[PDB]
């Protein structure tokens, strides 16, 4: 009471967000503490269930349906004037059972990021990457490194030739129809595993390692979102942001997230949380503060987004988004993500075959 605690992931602009919080404190006397706990998306539903946790939680919209189903989120009530300020499709991402359960902030999609000095013309296909890696390994470089620990990053390849999460049918997802074990999913994961077994990639590679390699010019390419650009800017690597490579002639299909801010149902500061989000954060100046720390991607706020749209990196982001699909927000997404995380880790490390890993994933996801 009389305080705001906010959780946002450590890869986002939490210092920029904190600057908005300082402005809020200056105006209102309400202190705002921004934190970035590890695994906050799993931590929230645990501590919020007891009525603890943050006043406001930031995460991609996919997790919010489950939070809402658990009664963990307060229903938000922006009026017409405010809703008209954000793109309709962003409001769509934070609707659950007819109710708005969060404020949309920004649209995120993975792109191919490449080093222009090592790779003036980036590959259009996944298939050519092994040969490119061999050429680079002769120079002590690698072609591509990206986070293999989180299925968010491998999904675009798995989905390329036909993998999918849950079948969409006329407004509803059929949670009994999962596409993680079909021929398309298997072809994509098999290709990934082949890269690893043949030493073009390392099963070990995680977010920090991939980011390190790209930003020090050790690898020619990486796969990451808008938040990553800030650190590359500092590294002085000459980079481009472009369309993900195709697989079997088909576009890579990233799962698109809408970074959203939910209010804890157990919060005694719901009115203040709304005031902060609507009138401090979701303004030209508020989003700019966060964006300048770590880029948000394409923001939900029309007035600022139409300025950001001039950025070819954002154009690239949305080109990839359009080839991909907006994540469902249904409660079953958590089971889906866990199933696929396990499958990719087990296949990549050789603990299971691709067929065995994905068969288990099909069961676990549904
Ligand atoms: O890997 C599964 C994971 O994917 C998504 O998480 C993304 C997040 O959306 C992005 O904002 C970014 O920060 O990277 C995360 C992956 O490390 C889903 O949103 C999440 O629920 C899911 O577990
Ligand atoms: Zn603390
Ligand atoms: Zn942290
Ligand atoms: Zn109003
Ligand atoms: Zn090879
Ligand atoms: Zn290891
Ligand atoms: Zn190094
Ligand atoms: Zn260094
Ligand atoms: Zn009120």
């Amino acid at each position: 009471e009389g305080k705001l605690v906010i959780w946002i992931n450590g890869d986002k602009g939490y210092n920029g967000l904190a600057e908005v919080g300082k402005k809020f404190e200056k105006d209102t006397g309400i202190k705002v503490t921004v934190e970035h706990p590890d695994k906050l998306e799993e931590k929230f539903p645990q501590v919020a269930a007891t009525g603890d946790g943050p006043d406001i939680i930031f995460w991609a919209h996919d997790r919010f349906g489950g939070y809402a189903q658990s009664g963990l989120l307060a229903e938000i009530t922006p009026d017409k004037a405010f809703q008209d300020k954000l793109y309709p499709f962003t409001w769509d991402a934070v609707r659950y059972n007819g109710k708005l359960i969060a404020y949309p902030i920004a649209v995120e999609a993975l792109s191919l990021i490449y080093n222009k000095d090592l790779l003036p013309n980036p590959p259009k296909t996944w298939e050519e990457i092994p040969a490119l890696d061999k050429e680079l390994k002769a120079k002590g470089k690698s072609a591509l490194m990206f986070n293999l620990q989180e299925p968010y990053f491998t999904w675009p390849l798995i989905a390329a030739d036909g993998g999918y999460a849950f079948k969409y049918e006329n407004g509803k997802y059929d949670i009994k129809d999962v596409g993680v074990d079909n021929a398309g999913a298997k072809a994509g994961l098999t290709f990934l595993v082949d890269l690893i077994k043949n030493k073009h990639m390392n099963a070990d590679t995680d977010y920090s390692i991939a980011e390190h390699a790209f930003n020090h010019g050790e690898t020619a390419m990486t796969i990451n979102g808008p938040w990553a650009w800030s650190n590359i800017d500092t590294s002085k690597v000459n980079y481009g942001v472009t369309v993900l490579p195709t697989f079997k002639g088909q576009p890579s299909k990233p799962f698109v997230g809408v970074l959203s801010a939910g209010i804890n149902a157990a919060s005694p500061n719901k009115e203040l949380a709304k005031e902060f989000l609507e009138n401090y954060l979701l303004t030209d100046e508020g989003l700019e503060a966060v964006n300048k720390d770590k880029p948000l991607g394409a923001v939900a706020l029309k007035s600022y987004e139409e300025e950001l749209a001039k950025d070819p990196r954002i154009a690239a982001t949305m080109e990839n988004a359009q080839k991909g699909e907006i994540m469902p927000n249904i409660p079953q997404m958590s089971a889906f993500w866990y199933a696929v995380r396990t499958a990719v880790i087990n296949a990549a490390s050789g603990r299971q075959t691709v067929d065995a890993a994905l068969a288990a994933a099909q069961t676990n996801a549904a």
